[PDB]
């Protein structure tokens, strides 16, 4: 029906067919992501005898994805029990913060490795290519500071919203208002998408015009740059387009009738799982590749 949130008249339902498809999806995600991220972190922690900036950034990406998919199982249980998150108040804040901060970190580090590749390919002699490991550590800590600085507001709020008989633990909710959460999601998709697309296009154009693509290994690198672009789009475009659609019908129509939302809600959360695929799809493209 129509619920109520302070200063925000919201309406989010508990429709079925969300506990039969989403829990198995999240189970597969957690299994594969935990396995891949553990087998990736094993090399970095123990049997990697070198480092440098690019491996620093890949290690940070793996750390972010690892924390994300260890955060997954509680969210999986929350989906299983049909929005009945019966853990408390601190667990809600922690899980929402973990999910959002780790997604921001994954996206920011994807963008930064794309920019690193763009500098390494189009401007090989730029001073940013020759960057010290301490400088890389400072830059990565600064990036983590930027990531956290936009997300601590999920710790101040009372996340476990009690309504009717249920305890909602969802940061993504639809309300007749604009908050920094939705806007941050919008830029989270758009601006890194623009940077990644520009970097990939410039890399491809410079490599092809240099006519060095004839090498049997450059072709694999090009196809994996393309692959990383397409997987980024595949995991991030659906949820964002559903958010744009719900913004459109919220602006045009409003919240007078709450029954024009059901569909645009349900698939939304399903699309919301697509980005978690990135966590379980990053190891195959980023680390396990490039022999
Ligand atoms: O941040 C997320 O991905 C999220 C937020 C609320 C509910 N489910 C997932």
């Amino acid at each position: 029906h129509f619920l109520e949130i302070d200063k925000k008249n919201c309406c989010v339902f508990r429709d079925d067919f969300i506990v039969k498809v989403l829990p198995p999806v999240l189970g597969l995600e957690f299994i594969f992501g935990l396995l891949g991220n553990g087998l990736a972190l094993w090399i970095f922690c123990f049997h990697l005898k070198s480092w440098k900036s690019s491996r620093i950034f890949l290690f940070n990406l793996a750390v972010a994805d690892f924390l994300l998919i260890i955060c997954l199982p509680f969210l999986m249980d929350n989906y299983v029990r049909r929005w009945d998150w019966k853990f408390g108040d601190i667990p809600c804040r922690l899980m929402l913060f973990m999910l959002a901060m780790n997604r921001q970190g994954s996206i920011i580090f994807l963008t930064v490795v794309a920019v690193d590749r763009y500098f390494r390919v189009v401007h090989p002699h730029h001073a940013l290519n020759k960057i010290s490991n301490r400088t890389a550590a400072i830059i990565s800590c600064l990036l983590w500071g930027i990531t956290i600085g936009l997300t601590v507001h999920l710790l101040k709020k009372k996340m476990p919203i009690q309504n009717g008989g249920a305890n909602l633990c969802s940061s993504f909710s639809i309300c007749h208002t604009f908050q920094w959460h939705e806007a941050m999601f919008l830029l989270e998709f758009f601006l890194p998408l623009g940077i990644i697309l520009f970097c990939s296009a410039r890399i491809i154009w410079s490599l092809r015009q240099r006519q060095m693509d004839r090498h049997a290994k450059i072709k694999r690198a090009i196809t994996f740059i393309m692959v990383v672009a397409i997987v980024f789009v595949i995991c991030f475009l659906p949820s964002v387009v559903v958010r744009i659609r719900i913004f459109w019908l919220l602006h045009t129509s409003g919240t007078q009738n709450c029954e024009v939302y059901r569909s645009v809600d349900l698939a939304f959360f399903i699309t919301l799982s697509f980005t978690y695929m990135n966590s379980m799809l990053d190891p195959v493209v980023y680390y396990f590749s490039s022999p």
